């Protein structure tokens, strides 16, 4: 994933 596996960092 171009987002998603950034999105696990965010924790948002």
């Amino acid at each position: 994933r171009l987002f998603d596996k950034i999105r696990q960092v965010i924790r948002k």
